[PDB]
C-alpha cells in the first residue's frame, strides 16, 4: 500500500486575532508542516464550506452545453480571445472528464486601470445569467472575499513562521489589484470510464493529473471527502487524506523562490477516483508589480543567491508552462 502522509491540522484562528504570543505557536506549527511534507489542514478558518459546497453543486449540475460555450475559454471557443484565464474549461466526453470555471479578482472591472491597459493576467470575469443561475455571481464573489480573508490570515502566519513582521507578505495582497483565482473544478463520476481521461503515472497509479508544483504564493484548497491527492516525499508518495471540514494549504514555488527553498513547492497529484467530487482552489497570488525580494532562513546572514522576480512575470510564465507539461484544464 501507499503510506499516509503527514498532514497535520492546525487551528489557524489565532492569526485572526491579537494574541501575537498565540499567533507565533500557530507560526511555528506552518514551520514545521511546511519544511516535513509541505501540507496542513488549517481548521477553525470560518468559512462555511459546506454552503460553498452546496451552491458549486448547484452551479455545476444544472449550467447546460449552451451556457458552457457562451462562457469558455479561448482554448474552447475562438470567440473569446479575452478569456485566458476567467471563464469555463469544458470536459470532452469519452476524453477528458474534469471541468471547471474560474474566476478572478471581482475588482477586476471594465474600468479598472489594469483591464485599461489590457495587462496580461487581468481579465474581466464572466458569468452565467442570472435568471438561470439565481444568487451564483453574488454567491461566488463573497465565497472569494471569504477566501481572501482566511488567506490573508494565512499569510500572517508564513511571514511570523519565516522571522517576518506578520504583513511582509499581506501587504503585497491586496483587493484592488490581487492576481489570485478561484476554481470551482467538477470530477465526475462515469460509467463507464474512459480510459483516455485516465492517466497513468509511472509507477502504475492511475491519475487524473499529472506531477506538479503549484503556481502560487500558497495554494487554499476545499476538496470533498473523497482521498485523491498525492505529495511525494523521500519516502516516495504517500495519500493526503480528504478532510472536508478543512482547507488544505501547501506553498507554491513563489514561495520556494522567496526562501530559497527552505519551504519547498511540494510536488504532488491527483489520483483517478470514479466519483462525483468537487475541488476549489483558491491561488492566492499576489500583484502583478508585486516584487519581494528573495531570502534565505537558513543562513546567518539571511542572504539569498536567488534574483528577485516580479509576481506578474511568474504568474504569466507559470501558467502557460503548467499547460504545457500537464495539459490544457
Ligand atoms: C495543477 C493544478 S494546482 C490545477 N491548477 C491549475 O490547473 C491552474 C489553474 C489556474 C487558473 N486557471 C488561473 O488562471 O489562476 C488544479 O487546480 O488542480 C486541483 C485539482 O485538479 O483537483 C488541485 C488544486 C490539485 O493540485
Ligand atoms: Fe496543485
Amino acid at each position: 500500500s501507499v503510506s499516509k502522509a503527514n498532514v497535520p491540522k492546525i487551528d489557524v484562528s489565532p492569526l485572526f486575532g491579537d494574541d501575537q504570543a498565540a499567533k507565533m505557536r500557530v507560526a511555528q506549527q506552518i514551520d514545521a508542516a511546511s519544511r516535513d511534507t509541505g501540507f496542513f489542514y488549517a481548521v477553525n478558518h470560518g468559512i462555511n464550506v459546506q454552503r460553498l459546497s452546496q451552491k458549486t453543486k448547484e452551479f455545476h449540475m444544472s449550467i447546460t452545453p449552451e451556457e458552457k460555450w457562451d462562457l469558455a475559454i479561448r482554448a474552447y471557443n475562438k470567440e473569446h480571445q479575452d478569456q485566458v484565464r476567467a471563464g469555463y474549461y469544458l470536459s470532452i466526453p469519452g476524453k477528458k472528464a474534469v471541468e471547471s470555471f474560474c474566476y478572478l479578482n471581482p475588482n477586476f472591472t471594465p474600468d479598472h486601470p489594469r483591464i485599461q491597459a489590457k495587462t496580461p493576467t487581468h481579465e474581466v470575469n464572466v458569468w452565467p445569467d442570472e435568471t438561470k443561475h439565481p444568487g451564483f455571481q453574488d454567491f461566488a464573489e463573497q465565497y472569494y472575499w471569504d477566501v481572501f480573508g482566511l488567506s490573508s490570515a494565512l499569510l500572517k502566519g508564513y511571514a511570523l513562521a519565516l522571522g517576518k513582521e506578520e504583513n511582509f507578505f499581506a501587504r503585497h495582497f491586496k483587493p484592488d489589484d490581487t492576481l489570485a483565482s478561484v476554481v470551482l473544478i467538477r470530477y465526475p463520476y462515469l460509467d463507464p470510464y474512459p480510459e483516455a481521461a485516465i492517466k497513468t503515472a509511472a509507477d502504475g497509479t492511475k491519475l487524473s493529473f499529472e506531477w506538479h508544483e503549484d503556481v502560487s504564493l500558497i495554494t487554499v484548497l476545499y476538496q470533498s471527502n473523497v482521498q485523491n491527492l498525492q505529495v511525494e516525499t523521500a519516502a516516495g508518495y504517500q495519500d493526503i487524506e480528504a478532510d472536508d471540514t478543512g482547507y488544505l494549504i501547501n506553498c507554491g514555488s513563489y514561495m520556494a523562490h522567496l526562501t530559497n527553498n527552505y519551504y519547498k513547492a511540494p510536488i504532488h497529484r491527483v489520483k483517478w477516483v470514479n466519483a462525483e467530487r468537487q475541488s476549489l482552489p483558491f491561488f492566492v497570488n499576489l500583484g502583478y508589480d508585486s516584487v519581494i525580494d528573495p531570502f534565505d532562513p537558513r543562513e546567518p546572514n539571511g542572504k539569498s543567491d536567488r534574483e528577485p522576480l516580479s509576481y506578474g512575470d511568474y504568474l504569466q510564465n507559470g501558467l502557460v508552462s503548467l499547460i504545457n507539461k500537464n495539459g490544457q484544464t
